[PDB]
């Protein structure tokens, strides 16, 4: 499953150009799926299966990112973000751009005051990225505006921990591809690779009718220093289990069904506390949102575990 | 072309599941190729020649139709659409599956005022495909969930004109393979023969055109000025958001239409590698019987053929 991991992770699909990640799906996928389809709205559908017990399994498939929207006459790109990057996780970084561009990362200000106070309330209107450019005409040519681009940065193993980007919410689009690869559905199965609407538009089950559906996320591991938090995830501590303040009744069985499973099969789990009956199970992950995620790998295989004892004939 | 495009037309090729279109191209492509490969995703590439310019044809092979979405206790089939596929297009229409097995599409509504409601504003929820079964059991052993299906319908000849199933884009299909079986090409040539939607072609080429349908506004109440209609050529679409490289191509291709008198008509603005589309005029897009004029094919594989031949 590492090597899933790794390809998924160093995709290139930031919100609206995801097609590589798309496509490394399917690869996967092939052989073990009776069919696919892409909807309207750009979510992938993949099946397996032939029970009457229909279950839909969804992941998003977007990472975090910027695009450019300006450049000047020395070269230089403004950019603003694509999904909650902070400013603050993209200084003295690299950015790779969708045709293999490579960017750097600056913030403006020369005296020491001025770039002290800058990056005291750091906004993206104070970043720049330098792609070598040494006029716009190159620069144009090179990256226009509209450009997206992701994390320059990829998968490393740190004692045991995997480390990359865009573990959310590649590892959950990895969990579902790996539970393909190994089950016997005793369901009729749905794998769906979703979009997301950006904030302020309208967003979107999907174009499937099916009995239930259980996301699969990340959610923040608060298991690192003077964390002071009850309800806690922690890594190595399982798949995370959403208890949702209003949930249905028929979502609530789904939960009480997984908790059964997972006691029955001695799998590790945590309780996580804050249309189709839905569940969330999550992977904890340290370092959201920054180029360095991080997971447990012993969670994810706990998590694959789990839907395949849940689903599994 | 005639036999191509009946067989291209008539191929069993919806989204995801083209085997049988991409076997018939590469039997009609047989010692007018070079070589070929299919790569993971289903993309088709040929190509032939070897000149130092690279150009790609393209035409994409999937069909519109339909996948089956539920089956309930007495065999019949819920669907949902794949592409552009109206349900009013479907309304006692028969669809084939690709094991041959064939379904009638009926609506709800047992009343004539239930009926009169539901084609009103008819969705695919209203819409069922009965395969002949008398249970889910009967049903899930012809057509499982997520089987897709295309229209049962063929290629005939009307006055002179070809009408079938699935024009868009087998058409354009069958003008590369025509190209290919006929050109001594100046350039190397590719024919990619797409599934890119799939996923919403390895080879560095240095300008592509798209071979793809328009619709033919020339039916009653047509009243559209500049409309693409048959008979009048390949449709050469301008493009606003268009690079100089691809303006370049599209200028190149009206130079070779008025050099070779070929007729030709510009599909206008309605408000990667350098890239030009050029379409086919086919009338009841989206409908089981797309409509072409045989002389527009003929006229736009005459225009590829002298733009890149030697
Ligand atoms: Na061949
Ligand atoms: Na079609």
């Amino acid at each position: 499953m590492k090597e899933l991991i790794r390809k998924l992770t160093e995709a290139f699909g930031p919100s609206g150009r995801e097609e590589e990640v798309r496509s490394i799906i399917l690869e996967e996928l092939e052989g073990h799926i009776d069919g696919h389809r892409i909807d309207g709205l750009g979510n992938l559908i993949v099946w397996k299966g032939s029970g009457e017990k229909k279950v839909i399994l969804d992941a998003h498939i977007a990472e975090i990112g910027v695009v450019v929207t300006n450049v000047d006459d020395k070269g230089f790109l403004t950019i603003e973000p694509v999904g909650g990057v902070s400013p603050y996780m993209l200084l003295g970084k690299r950015i790779r751009f969708e045709n293999g561009t490579i960017g750097v990362v600056g913030m403006e200000g020369e005296t020491t005051e001025e770039r002290q106070e800058n990056v005291r309330k750091l906004s993206f209107d104070k970043l720049f990225i330098d792609i070598g450019a040494n006029s716009r005409e190159e620069a144009q040519k090179m990256c226009p505006i509209g450009s997206f681009g992701v994390y320059d940065s990829g998968f490393v193993e740190v004692s045991g921990k995997y480390v990359s980007k865009a573990m959310d919410d590649r590892i959950g689009c990895a969990v579902i591809v790996e539970v393909f690869k190994r089950i016997k559905p005793a369901v009729t199965l749905y794998g769906v690779f979703s979009v997301q609407e950006e904030v302020g538009l309208v967003g979107a089950g999907y174009g499937v009718p099916a009995d239930e559906a259980i996301a699969i996320d990340v959610t923040d591991s608060a298991d690192t220093p003077k964390a002071i938090k009850r309800h806690a995830m922690r890594l190595s501590g399982g798949p995370a289990l959403k208890v949702k303040d209003r949930a249905s009744i028929s979502s609530k069985r789904i939960l009480e069904n997984l908790i059964e499973i997972a006691e029955k099969f001695d799998i590790k789990y945590q309780m996580e506390v804050l249309g189709i009956p839905s569940a969330t199970v999550s992977i904890p992950t340290r370092y959201v949102h920054s180029p360095s995620e991080m997971i447990a790998p012993d969670d994810v295989e706990a998590t694959v575990d789990l839907l395949i004892r849940y689903l599994g004939a």
